[PDB]
């Protein structure tokens, strides 16, 4: 018997079951769980990788995001724009710290934050003269670079501090600069699933500013200062554990071949499916990490089910934007509302997607959609 | 080269049984909520005597969660000990509350009763911020004053949150640390009593609604389905691979607990004529996070020790309430000069259910000389 997986960590895990092994078991004997050598090793060798000067480890991908918003002050009277159409940690690390999030829609091919409409809501935000816009989180949405340049032009004029949520993306590109190496500071998850993953929850934020590496460390560990007995800001308690990055080195090292992996797959998901259903193509220039590979389907309940009564696994990222969610529903909205994130729950829909799908299952999945959708 | 606590030997006593747990979730690929952190919270449960255990990322915040629940932020002030780690203030002023620091008994280091019901009455008094919540600690093992504040918090309709970072293991009165307040908080740091791999922690009550609550906000606030959040939260997660090595943890901390009561009485009978030693009160086994004395010149004391090839480590050496990022926050009715002396002459020794008796003979023979005995 032969099935699928949506995302296939055993089948990654197989290629390299050894040296994860060895690398698990040689922290488990060394004994420096916490902060030990395979932490700067590998905040040095995904430094390279991404072309960033600083890396900086920590537990997981929501308070790396929130880490940074601290380190620049961000927190009530403050406004920072974010997208609806994305995980809840985007939004929520803003209210945390006691600013609003102000909610921008997305981009209908690229899923990713409207550039128009975010100048239009720094606008509003301004002319109401509530709240002082301070920062803008793109997101990465899926992999694809969000569109970095038009965003940094607005950034440019209002002061904004933008923080890259590369949690999707680690792996992409876009004209030659690595995801994780734009805005002031990027910010990505290794939660399993995501395309550079570890073994549990883990993190890292990213920059080529020194000061603000030395106050993202400072934070991680409870604001400490230049002694060891001296806090000087409030922090918190969020470093990748030893152990997690020891799975990461080996992860890490097989990065590249898997993006090339990734890039194969997705590619030939688009040329197949584009006559049936909307297929996120990959604009010139850009690698996407491909966390997630997202097509847009006519009666999307009846292709989910067909797909799954024929074996095939797919989830809809995202049932409810956070515009719409109980918690967030009573921030602001940017001018003119946010019809894309609003009905792309309708259409959307997420296939396996991961570097060991097979050219069968890739067929497979082909022919149920193709056929789901009258061909012959 | 003398450890001062001994993970090495903890690990070698139960190698195998790690190694067939550590590779079992290896294997089975369930490495965000897996079996065995449900495993772990049932049978800490047990060990604790409490109906909920609600495992999560870190000690620090454990603490942080329960404020949240309770809605504690601006314009509110919580009380705690200025002689703790950090976390204990730090996650209220995170919050937006303000820290309202209390002294430590020159005894137990644990938070003077008297003065607590001096801070809350003199902050009511003032009327610039409303009282809260308590955070006692349960400091190097050894359990706070329950009885007394939980009287004082009934009266006065404040939340206690226990810190139990270091306290699991610990019993006062048949009663465990980590089931007193309306919820206890640890850490499993790796250096605590017991303790993970990484970085780890739960928390701890008998309210099965804030249980669930704690369940929301430690998986950003989510509501009774998967995709709606109805609160802010945060990712604050125990991982299933730490949860295996917990397991095993648990499963001889009472017999270490048994060897730590051993050992710090040893320390005690032995020390007691030269330095100040924890007495440990009727009716309580302390968790023994650290075994702390206090001496004169124990600068001296320190360097003599570490000339013969023994670690000790002083907490604390700045009380929070001088800290820069702290020292602005209000302090309770007479000052903190208990927490304001203890870092000239505190000092914690090895301590650790491993500790051998020649290396605790050692370490005794020590003390005793720089004292002239
Ligand atoms: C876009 C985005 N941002 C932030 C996060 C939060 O990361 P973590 O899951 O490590 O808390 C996620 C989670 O995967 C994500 O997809
Ligand atoms: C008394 C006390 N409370 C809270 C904490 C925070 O726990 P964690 O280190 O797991 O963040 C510590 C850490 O040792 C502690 O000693
Ligand atoms: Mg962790």
């Amino acid at each position: 018997h032969h099935h699928m997986q949506f995302i296939d960590l055993g089948a990654q895990r197989a290629r390299i079951e050894n040296r994860l092994n060895a690398a698990i078991s040689k922290v488990v004997a060394e004994g420096r769980y916490i902060l030990g050598p395979e932490v700067a090793e590998f905040e040095k060798k995904l430094g390279e990788y991404l072309g960033v000067e600083h890396v900086i480890a920590c537990a997981n991908g929501t308070d790396a995001l929130q880490m940074p918003l601290m380190t620049r002050g961000i927190g009530p009277g403050h406004a920072v724009f974010v997208p609806s159409f994305t995980f809840a940690a985007t939004a929520e690390v803003v209210a945390l710290v006691g600013a609003e999030p102000v909610f921008v829609d997305v981009d209908p091919d690229s899923y990713n934050m409207n550039v128009e409409q975010l100048e239009a809501a720094i606008a509003a935000t301004i002319k109401e003269g509530r709240l002082e816009p301070k920062a803008i989180i793109p997101v990465d949405l899926f992999g694809l670079a969000a569109s970095y340049n038009r965003i940094t032009a607005i950034a440019e004029r209002e002061g904004l501090f933008i923080i890259e949520d590369a949690a999707q993306s680690i792996g992409g590109k876009r004209d030659n600069v690595m995801c994780g190496a734009f805005g002031h500071v990027g910010a990505t998850s290794f939660y399993p699933a995501k395309p550079l993953g570890c073994y549990g929850d883990g993190g890292a934020m990213f920059t080529n500013d020194a000061e603000l590496a030395d106050t993202l460390r400072s934070v991680l560990f409870h604001g400490k200062g230049e002694t060891q007995y001296d806090n000087v800001r409030i922090g918190i308690n969020s470093r990748l554990d030893t152990i997690q990055a020891a799975v990461l080195l080996e992860k890490l090292a097989i990065l590249e071949d898997e993006m090339e992996a990734r890039d194969r797959i997705a590619r030939r998901y688009n040329e197949a499916l584009k006559d049936v259903v909307k297929v996120p193509e990959l604009p010139a220039g850009n690698r996407s990490a491909w966390a997630q590979y997202s097509i847009e389907s006519e009666n999307r309940d009846g292709l989910k089910a067909q797909l799954q009564a024929e074996g095939i696994p797919s989830v809809i990222y995202y049932v409810k934007p956070l515009h719409l969610q109980t918690a967030y529903k009573h921030y602001s909205v940017a001018p003119g509302g946010l019809p894309v994130s609003e009905s792309l729950p309708s259409r959307i829909l997420s296939l396996p997607m991961h570097p060991y799908l097979s050219e069968a299952d890739q067929d497979k999945i082909i022919g149920v959609i193709r056929g789901f959708h009258g061909k012959k």
